[PDB]
Order: structure tokens, then C-alpha cells, then sequence
DNA sequence: CTAGGGTCCTAGGACCC
DNA sequence: CTAGGGTCCTAGGACCC
């Protein structure tokens, strides 16, 4: 046999860091996020504010009416990237086998190391503590012989804590979990599992397999797969970025193409910066644009072009306000590339 | 009264052999 | 008295943080 798989995760990303650089944020609610007037979400919350319900993608609007004493601060990428960058050379200390999966998390594959005797539950504790020193931030962690299980499981004693789940214990922790709780299965499908009279792990062990496979395609087989502990995907250190984009949502629609291409020609040069960071002579496979309208419907026009290129995504662009939009108006524009394969 | 990044999967149809 | 099957494009969506 069995990996042993670490799943590190930063409570309250964005507000810790925030509430760490200014105590007296510590006790009073505070999110990172947009304003109402600039049409903004929630990034994230404290455990003050989440008490009254604010939550990650909640409109700031709704947060403000659930919390009128809500703090909204506009985030400090560079503070947020700085931490993480930390906690990554945190767990290089511990092994060579991590997978980011966002700024503020990580799988480890601690299988081999030879560290505190090969215990994860002490190396989690340890790279735990080690976060708290030198960041003055907290961690959660979860523990099990598999990817999605060590997620569930870093969930469990959050915030600073953690949650082990040995091979012993994956029977009885399946019977009753909750299949919204597998990542990967969203609003969406746990209401068509529901729907269906599948409600937990337990559930889906009784199921026809060819059956899932019938009604959800592959995900059927992971399905099939997570619900009595199979999860075989390997932890991977060398994994890409193969997309770069850049977007906007406008405080008000915009009606009239000039304004379009106007907000194409401010987010063109920040593209540019970004893709050169990766690839410095920004040869790519494809680029294009996005257009979302007033109905929140969105398109997206993409096709196979060598090299980024600002003349022709207004060409794109025009293309798509043309053809797509339909007279509605447009409360967002984007840019996008995607990276060459090898 | 609904962000901005991204991942991956599926599907319809063009293209290739 | 005419190509199926594979691959490539491409748009859209679920989902993740
Ligand atoms: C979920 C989510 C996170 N974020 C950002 C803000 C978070 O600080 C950071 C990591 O998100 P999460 O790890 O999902 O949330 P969190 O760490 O803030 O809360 P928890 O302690 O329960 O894990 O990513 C968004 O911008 N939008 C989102 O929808
Ligand atoms: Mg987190
Ligand atoms: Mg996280």
C-alpha cells in the first residue's frame, strides 16, 4: 503493498494570510473578493464570516446580506504566491514526489521516505508544524493509501488537524460516505446519483457497473472505482500549465463592438507578459477568445494559430460579436492560448 | 444579480487515410 | 451504382481552488 499519500491543504488560504499580516482582522469577519459595484465573488472567508454563511463563489452582494459587518479585501496575489512557494519547499524537504493542485494544496506520495520512521501521520504533523513555524499559517492534512481519500480525509480535522485513514479502516469508511464527497462529483451529478437512489459509497457497491457505465460514460467507472476505494492515479511531479488566460467582467454590459475591441486591446499586453513567462517566444497551438452576455450564457471561438498573436484575436473577436452575441450584451471578455504538447 | 483562473470530459462534424 | 474508422478541431460544460 500500500502507497502512503500525504494531502496537505492551507486553511482559509487568502484570509489567513491577510489576518496573519494584520491582526486586527483576526476576530471580526473578512473575505477576499470582488465588490458589488465591480460585479465580484467571494474568494474566500474567515470562520467569523462563514458563520453567517459567507462562503467561496458567493455573490459579494449576497455575502454583504448575510454578513452587513463582512470586511472585503481586495487579495494580494503576491503575498498568496510568496506562502506558497514556502510550503512547497516545505514538503521538498520531505520528498520529490509532490503534486500541486493549487496554490494552497498538494498531494505527497510518501511511500519510500525514510523520514520519522516512515510514519505519514508524523511526517503530516511534521510538515504541519514546520508551516506554522517560518509562515505563522495552519494547515490540515489527510492521510490514506489513495489520491482521493487522502483529500476527503485532510477535510475532517480541519482547521489544524489532521485525519488518518488506514487500509484496515476503507471498508467502513465507503459504507456511509457521501458521494458528494468524492472530488470530481459536483452539484450536478450528486443530484442525478440522487435522483437515481444513490446517495453514498455504500450505495454504488451494490450497482451494475455496466449499469454506471451506461449512465455516466467514464465517469461511471471512476465512480465505480472510488466507491469501494480503488483510485490507482499516481502522484505526479510533472505535471504542466496548458492554458493561459486573461479575462474581465465589466462593472456595466457593453452594447457596442469599439468597446469590445477597446477592452481586447487592455487585456492583450498582460496576456503577452504571462505566456512569456512560460514561453518566452510565445509559439502556442491555439488561440482565442471568450464573450459572456447579459444572460450569463458564454461562447468561446479558439482555432489552431502558431503564435500569439493581438490582430488576430480581434479579428476572432469580431468574428464572435458578430455571429454569437445576438444583440445581447456582454458583461465579460477573454483572452486565451493554449500550449504547444511536448 | 452571480470572478478568474485552471483541469478534464464529451460531442458533432471536418479532415485523413 | 459513393468509406468506415480513426484523428483532429472545436464548442460547451462539470468541476476544482
Ligand atoms: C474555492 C475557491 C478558492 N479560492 C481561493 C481562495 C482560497 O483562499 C484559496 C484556496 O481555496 P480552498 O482551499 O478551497 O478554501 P480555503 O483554504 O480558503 O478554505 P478551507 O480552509 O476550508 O480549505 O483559493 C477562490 O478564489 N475561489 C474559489 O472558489
Ligand atoms: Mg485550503
Ligand atoms: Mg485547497
Amino acid at each position: 503493498g500500500s502507497r502512503k499519500i500525504i494531502h496537505v491543504d492551507m486553511d482559509c488560504f487568502f484570509a489567513a494570510v491577510e489576518m496573519r499580516d494584520n491582526p486586527a482582522l483576526r476576530d471580526i469577519p473578512i473575505a477576499i473578493g470582488g465588490s458589488r459595484e465591480r460585479r465580484g465573488v467571494i474568494s474566500t472567508a474567515n470562520y467569523p464570516a462563514r458563520k453567517f454563511g459567507v462562503r467561496s463563489a458567493m455573490p459579494t452582494g449576497m455575502a454583504l446580506k448575510l454578513c452587513p459587518h463582512l470586511t472585503l479585501l481586495p487579495g494580494r496575489f503576491d503575498a498568496y504566491k510568496e506562502a506558497s512557494n514556502h510550503i512547497r519547499e516545505i514538503f521538498s524537504r520531505y520528498t520529490s514526489r509532490i503534486e500541486p493542485l493549487s496554490l494552497d494544496e498538494a498531494y505527497l506520495d510518501v511511500t519510500d521516505s525514510v523520514h520519522c520512521h516512515g510514519s505519514a501521520t508524523l511526517i503530516a504533523q511534521e510538515i504541519r508544524q514546520t508551516i506554522f513555524n517560518e509562515l505563522q499559517l495552519t494547515a490540515s492534512a489527510g492521510v490514506a493509501p489513495v489520491k482521493f481519500l487522502a483529500k476527503i480525509a485532510s477535510d475532517m480535522n480541519k482547521p489544524n488537524g489532521q485525519f488518518v485513514i488506514t487500509p484496515a479502516e476503507v471498508p467502513a469508511f465507503l459504507q456511509t460516505l457521501p458521494l458528494a464527497k468524492i472530488p470530481g462529483v459536483g452539484k450536478v451529478s450528486a443530484a442525478k446519483l440522487e435522483a437515481m437512489g444513490l446517495r453514498t459509497c455504500g450505495d454504488v457497491q451494490k450497482c451494475d457497473l455496466v449499469m454506471l457505465l451506461k449512465r455516466f460514460g467514464k465517469f461511471g467507472r471512476i465512480l465505480w472505482e472510488r466507491s469501494q476505494g480503488i483510485d490507482e492515479r499516481d502522484v505526479n511531479s510533472e505535471r504542466l500549465r496548458k492554458s493561459v488566460g486573461v479575462e474581465r467582467t465589466m462593472a456595466e454590459d457593453i452594447h457596442h463592438w469599439s468597446e469590445c475591441e477597446a477592452i481586447i486591446e487592455r487585456l492583450y499586453p498582460e496576456l503577452e507578459r504571462r505566456l512569456a513567462k512560460v514561453k518566452p517566444d510565445l509559439l502556442i497551438a491555439r488561440q482565442g477568445v471568450k464573450l459572456k452576455f447579459d444572460d450569463f450564457q458564454q461562447t468561446t471561438q479558439e482555432h489552431v494559430w502558431p503564435r500569439l498573436n493581438k490582430a488576430d484575436l480581434i479579428a476572432t473577436a469580431r468574428k464572435t460579436w458578430d455571429e454569437r452575441r445576438g444583440g445581447r450584451g456582454v458583461r465579460l471578455v477573454g483572452l486565451h492560448v493554449t500550449l504547444l504538447d511536448p
